[PDB]
């Protein structure tokens, strides 16, 4: 099977503005999680047909990635800053229900996600 489409990054029928926390979610927040050693697997949608995976898109059917989270934010995608950290928590999510615990990938997640919450605790008002 190939993949699915990706999950929309604009569209023209939602309304769209910029907030203080929204240029820290992706000036800070995306910019730290996106250099960091174990980013690579999360920079783009699962490739299942790549990576074959091929139940991936059978168990995993909000999929969301940091590919997308980056395109979203500065199309100006987001409304409110929830929206975003919505996003992130279902990418890691997505990560941990698929695969076990111990496998590399949770770990890599797991990583960025203790760097993700660390970040979040200092957005701005
Ligand atoms: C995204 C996503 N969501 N589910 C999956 C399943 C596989 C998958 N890929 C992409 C990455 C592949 C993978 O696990 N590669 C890891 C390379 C091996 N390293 C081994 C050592 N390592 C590591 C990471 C965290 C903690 C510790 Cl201790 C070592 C870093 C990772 C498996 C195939 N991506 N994925």
């Amino acid at each position: 099977s190939m993949n699915p489409p990706p999950p929309e990054t604009s569209n023209p029928n939602k309304p769209k503005r910029q907030t203080n926390q929204l240029q820290y979610l992706l000036r800070v927040v995306l910019k730290t999680l996106w250099k960091h050693q174990f980013a690579w697997p999360f920079q783009q949608p699962v490739d299942a047909v790549k990576l074959n995976l091929p139940d991936y898109y059978k168990i995993i059917k909000t999929p969301m990635d940091m590919g997308t989270i980056k395109k979203r934010l500065e199309n100006n995608y987001y409304w409110n800053a929830q929206e975003c950290i919505q996003d992130f928590n279902t990418m890691f999510t997505n990560c941990y229900i698929y695969n076990k615990p111990g496998d590399d990938i949770v770990l890599m997640a797991e990583a960025l996600e203790k760097l993700f919450l660390q970040k979040i605790n200092e957005l701005p008002t």
